[PDB]
C-alpha cells in the first residue's frame, strides 16, 4: 500500500518547503517517498536534490522528441534520504494553459510504472491560487486521496484553503479524495495557532500541525538543504518531525464544509489577526 | 482620451487594497476613473461601493438568462468619488477555466459602451498568480496598455513580478501593452526599497511607489473604507496620493528584460533579505 498525498495552498505559502522537509522527516524515519512538483514555479525538488532546481518532464520531453520517448529511469532523481523527484514543468507565462503539464506528469509516471510498490507516500506539491485545469487534476481525477492544504492566518491563505476545499467537494461523487488536515505555517501573530484550529473545526478537518516561523529555514535553503538534513539537531527539525509523524497517523479524512466569506471575516475579526 | 491600466502581482500582496485607494486618491483629484475586477476573490471593488462585495457579470447574467440580456446601466455602480465598478467573476473551484469570467466581461463592457469618453482611467485588477486564460487576455489582447505590478520583497512576489513580464514580452509584437512600473508593498523589512528599486531595473521598469504596512488599512477596511475615505489625513493617505500623483505623471512604459532565477536570488543574496 502506498498512501498518496497532495500539498495544495496559496503562491508563496509554505508549501515546498513544508513538503520538502516533511518528506525529509518520513525519510529519516525509513519510509520510502516520491515527491511529484505540480507548480509552475518548478523548485519543488531543489531542497532534497541538493540543487538549483530540477528539469522538468516537460522540458526533458521537448528534447526527446515526445513524452513517450523520454524512459523513467532518466527523469526521476534520488536525492537525500534516497526521496525520489520529479518536476512536471508547464507552459511559459502567455502560453496555453499554466497546469497542462501536471498532466502530462503524472499520466508519464502512471503510464511508466513509478507507483512502485515498495513506496510509502507520493506528495504532490500543487500550486492552489486556482483550482482548474492540471491543478485541479489530482483532485478531479483521483490522484491524491489526501489533501493537505498549507495556510496561515493571512486571509488570502485562508481563501485559498477554502476553495480548494470547495473543488474537493465538487469530486465526491466519484474517487475518494479527501481533505486531510491544515498545517498552519506560522507568520507570528497572535492567537494564530487558534485561528487555523478554528477554521479547520469549520470546515470539519483539523490542524494537523503548526509549523514555527523559524529563519533556520532560510540558512537550510541558502545550502540547498532541507533543515531535517542542515542541522539535525535544529527546534525546527523537531517541528517537522511531529509533523511527519501525524502525517503518518492521520486517519481523518473528510469531504469538508466549506464556508461562507462571511463566516472567514468572523473568525479574522474574533481571534483579533486584523487588530494585533 | 483613456489609459487602461492593470494592476497584477501574486495572490494577497496587495493588488486590490493598493487599486481602491490609488483609485480613491485619483476620483479625490478629479479624474474619473473605472475599476474592472478581474480576480475570482471579487472583492476588488467593495471598499469604493462601502459594500461586502459586489454581484459579478457571471452571477447576473446567470440570473438574467445571458451576458446579452444584462444592461450597463444595471451592472456598473458608482461609490466613492463617483469611481465606477464592475466585478467579472469565475466558475466555481474544479469547475472550468478560473479566468473565464474576466474575458465575457471585459468584452460586455467593450460592446455596452462602457468605455465612455469621459473617463481618464480604468484600473484592471487581476489575478497573477498564473498567466493565462482570462488572466492573460488584458495583455494577450491589448486591453490593458500600462502595467503596474503589486510585489514586495518576498521571493515569490519577485517571482510573479517576473512572470507577469515574460507575458508582456510574448505579446509585444501587436498591441501596445508595456510594464509601466513595481509598486513595493512593504513587508516592513529593511533593504525592500533598495531590492525593489534593484529588480525594476534589471527589469528596465522603475519602482514607482514604496507603500508602507500600515495597520490604518485594516481600520479602513473593517469599515468598507480606502483610507482616502477613512482618514483623509492619515500619513497613508498621502502614500496612496503620491502614488496616484506619479501614475498621473508616468511616461516610462517599456517592453521589460525578465530575468533569470540565478539573477532574482541574487537580488535576494545581496540585499540581505534572506538574512533580516
Ligand atoms: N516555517 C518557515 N519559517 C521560515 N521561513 C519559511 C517557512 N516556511 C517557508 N518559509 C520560506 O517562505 C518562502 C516560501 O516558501 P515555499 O515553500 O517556497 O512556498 P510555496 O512553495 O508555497 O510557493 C521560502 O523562502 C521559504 O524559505
Ligand atoms: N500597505 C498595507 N498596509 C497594511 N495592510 C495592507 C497593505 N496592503 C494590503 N494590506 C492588507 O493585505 C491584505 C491583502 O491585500 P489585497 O489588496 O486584498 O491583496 P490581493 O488583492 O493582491 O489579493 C488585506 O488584508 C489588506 O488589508
Ligand atoms: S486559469 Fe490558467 S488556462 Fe484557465
Ligand atoms: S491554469 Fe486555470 S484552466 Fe488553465
Ligand atoms: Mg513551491
Ligand atoms: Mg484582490
Amino acid at each position: 500500500a502506498m498512501r498518496q498525498c497532495a500539498i495544495y495552498g496559496k503562491g508563496g505559502i509554505g508549501k515546498s518547503t513544508t513538503t520538502q522537509n516533511l518528506v525529509a522527516a518520513l525519510a529519516e524515519m525509513g519510509k520510502k517517498v516520491m515527491i511529484v512538483g505540480c507548480d509552475p514555479k518548478a523548485d519543488s525538488t531543489r531542497l532534497i536534490l541538493h540543487s538549483k532546481a530540477q528539469n522538468t518532464i516537460m522540458e526533458m520531453a521537448a528534447e526527446a522528441g515526445t513524452v513517450e520517448d523520454l524512459e523513467l529511469e532518466d527523469v526521476l532523481k534520488a536525492g537525500y534520504g534516497g526521496v525520489k523527484c520529479v518536476e512536471s514543468g508547464g507552459p511559459e507565462p502567455g502560453v496555453g494553459c499554466a497546469g497542462r503539464g501536471v498532466i502530462t506528469a503524472i499520466n508519464f509516471l502512471e503510464e511508466e510504472g513509478a507507483y512502485e510498490d515498495d513506496l510509502d507516500f507520493v506528495f504532490y506539491d500543487v500550486l492552489g491560487d486556482v483550482v482548474c485545469g492540471g491543478f485541479a487534476m489530482p483532485i478531479r481525477e483521483n490522484k491524491a486521496q489526501e489533501i493537505y492544504i498549507v495556510c496561515s492566518g493571512e486571509m488570502m491563505a485562508m481563501y485559498a484553503a477554502n476553495n480548494i476545499s470547495k473543488g474537493i467537494v465538487k469530486y465526491a461523487n466519484s474517487g475518494s479524495v479527501r481533505l486531510g488536515g491544515l498545517i498552519c505555517n506560522s507568520r507570528n501573530t497572535d492567537r494564530e495557532d487558534e485561528l487555523i484550529i478554528a477554521l479547520a473545526n469549520k470546515l470539519g478537518t483539523q490542524m494537523i500541525h503548526f509549523v514555527p516561523r523559524d529563519n533556520v529555514v532560510q540558512r537550510a535553503e541558502i545550502r540547498r538543504m532541507t533543515v531535517i538534513e542542515y542541522d539535525p539537531k535544529a527546534k525546527q527539525a523537531d517541528e517537522y518531525r511531529a509533523l511527519a509523524r501525524k502525517v503518518v497517523d492521520n486517519k481523518l479524512l473528510v469531504i469538508p464544509n466549506p464556508i461562507t466569506m462571511d463566516e472567514l471575516e468572523e473568525l479574522l475579526m474574533e481571534f483579533g489577526i486584523m487588530e494585533v
